[PDB]
């Protein structure tokens, strides 16, 4: 397949990362930071779609689904949400209104309501090696869900996509050229370096790491993240 150009649809941008995979990107102006990109994933598996997180708001999340209707036109079977923050969870209401089953780390679930956000309907749990208990993850298809341990946040979870060299660190992995690890308030600084490495180990073949706030990087984002994290 030939590279097609990145599609502007409403306030959203969609970059195709593979034949079955797209990155959705949405923006919100934060008080001093200007307009802040947030990335997510859309994944076409056979005759159904899977979504990785939401946009900043219920309204942009609705735009995402309209985009899926127009450009793909297959039912969205479910969404997985990688940690609790307005950028990942702020569109839960939109998903619930559309009838879509939502999953999050059991911990993201306990946390969201306090954050003033809507929880996912379903709670994922993980084995000691960090792969999801398959009982709690019905038919996730190509989606491979992994909990590295307490990270940047205690709830961060991550995912790769079978069939591809793609893997999504979310809030955990930072740009290879990053000057800081950013906000450590919910971070576990003892385990942060370990978490970055477990993630890399979990997805050893992944050549494309999709970042929460920036353009997908190579594995260098991981090693760079782990090292910065060893300063703590």
């Amino acid at each position: 397949y030939m590279e097609t150009g990145d599609q502007r649809f409403g306030d959203l941008v969609f970059r195709q990362l593979a034949p079955n995979v797209w990155q959705h990107t949405s923006y919100l102006d934060m008080p001093g930071f200007g307009a802040v990109a947030s990335n997510g994933l859309i994944v076409r598996d056979g005759g159904r779609v899977l979504v990785v997180d939401t946009a900043w708001t219920d309204d942009q999340t609705a735009q995402i689904l309209n985009w899926i209707k127009q450009e793909i036109n297959l039912p969205v079977a479910l969404a997985v949400v990688t940690h609790a923050h307005q950028d990942k969870m702020g569109g839960m209401d939109a998903l619930h209104a559309a009838g879509i089953a939502t999953y999050a780390n059991a911990l993201s679930n306990q946390l969201a309501p306090q954050e003033g956000m809507v929880a996912a309907q379903h709670s994922l749990t993980f084995a000691a090696n960090g792969w999801v208990e398959p009982a709690t993850a019905p038919n996730f298809g190509p989606l491979k869900v992994f909990y590295p341990g307490p990270g940047h946040t205690s709830d961060n979870i991550t995912v790769g996509i079978d069939g591809t060299d793609i893997a999504f660190g979310g809030c955990l992995i930072k740009d290879s050229k990053a000057k800081s690890l950013g906000n450590l308030g919910d971070a576990d600084t003892e385990h942060y370096a370990a978490s970055a490495r477990a993630f890399g180990a979990a997805f050893p073949k992944a050549s494309m790491i999709v970042m929460s706030h920036s353009a997908p990087d190579s594995r260098a984002a991981i090693t760079h993240t782990a090292r910065m994290a060893d300063k703590l």
